[PDB]
């Protein structure tokens, strides 16, 4: 498989990317993650930079997509992926919600049957260029 810019992700596939982690969020039941790579995609939620809480460091527009974290997935993450760093995400499952908009899910894989995986990837990788550089863009 390869990897995709969120602006080329669709639902009801299978797909990995590159993003900087801008929210993360945990409760008793799941781990969320909001991520951008400052690509926009028309199935995003539009952040309004009217509205939004004050505590949004992230872009506005349909720029960031929210993942979920189950079982091992957010226990892992909960307490170590932080707002700001940047991360790979591997195979993760990409759905629609109940209103239409696009999101990706990390379920629960004992069986190691997907080889889903996230990472935190150091912010001096190439890889990462791309998102740096279209950041400069919307600030």
């Amino acid at each position: 498989d390869s990897f995709s810019l969120l602006s080329q992700i669709t639902p009801h596939q299978r797909c990995s990317f590159y993003a900087q982690v801008i929210k993360t969020w945990y409760s008793d039941k799941n781990f969320t993650l909001y991520v951008t790579d400052y690509t926009e995609n028309e199935l995003f939620f539009p952040m309004s930079p009217y509205t939004s809480s004050s505590r949004w460091r992230g872009p506005f527009g349909r720029f960031s997509i929210r993942c979920i974290l189950w079982d091992e997935h957010d226990f892992y993450c909960r307490n170590y992926i932080k707002e700001g760093d940047y991360v790979v995400m591997k195979n993760v499952r990409t759905k629609i919600d109940h209103l239409g908009y696009l999101e990706c899910i990390l379920h629960g894989d004992s069986a190691k049957r997907y080889n889903m995986s996230i990472e935190k990837v150091d912010s001096e990788e190439p890889e990462l260029n791309e998102i740096k550089s279209r950041k400069r863009l919307y600030v």
